[PDB]
């Protein structure tokens, strides 16, 4: 559990308060198992809708993989992301679900490939599956600012961090002790960036800073 009050005080810094981000004021319970099925945004093409299973779990977060499609594009959802949904979702919309951009198979075997998966199918009930935040109605971050986030490069790490730059509705986020090299821009409603504690209060790792 990362001392976030003591690290404060020796850099001098300000936590970035809870208001500024768009995420639970608590964490929400994540009741997801792995393999439960549900539907999510391709990340490789978002305009698709496609199968995804939970194989991982961790703090808030599932780790997805598209069904039909390769183990080495996971990717990592809250429980309360609007980019995840139960079953039925995508169709109850007037829309249809697609085969993943990776997908192992020809395209002309998808119809046949979906009814398979989805046959006798652990499937996320959609209780579990929890209500969007609230969203701040401007940038409240400053320069200075101190926070966790995830490091986009390795999705499962949520890392100490630090807001260095701030142009309208987009935050630049640094990571302590790391080479800026894992810097990224993002806006300020982004689901990756957390108040100083969330991970602690939602059993999330927390990765101190780096030693550089």
């Amino acid at each position: 559990a990362f001392d976030w009050d003591a690290y404060l005080e020796e850099t001098g810094s300000e936590a970035a308060p809870a208001k500024c981000f768009k995420q639970a004021q608590n964490p929400p319970n994540n009741d997801f198992k792995i393999g439960m099925k549900l539907e999510a945004l391709d990340p490789r093409n978002v305009t698709s809708t496609c199968i995804a299973t939970v194989v991982g779990v961790l703090g808030s977060r599932l780790r997805l993989r598209l069904d039909g499609s390769d183990s080495q594009n996971d990717f990592w959802r809250l429980v309360d992301s609007t980019e995840i949904h139960a079953i039925g979702h995508c169709e109850k919309n007037g829309g249809m679900l697609q085969p993943p951009l990776g997908f192992c198979m020809n395209a002309s075997s998808w119809p046949g490939y979906l009814c398979k998966i989805l046959n006798n199918a652990m499937v996320a009930p959609e209780e579990i599956f929890q209500p969007e935040p609230p969203e701040p109605e401007e940038n409240l971050f400053k320069v200075g600012q101190k926070l966790e986030a995830v490091d986009k490069k390795n999705p499962q790490l949520i890392c100490c961090a630090t807001v260095d730059a701030i142009k309208d509705d987009q935050i630049h986020v640094t990571f302590d002790g790391w080479r800026g090299a894992f810097d990224y821009w993002c806006n300020y409603r982004s689901r990756d960036i957390f108040p100083a504690g969330w991970c602690a209060r939602s059993c999330h790792p927390m990765q101190p800073p780096g030693h550089k």
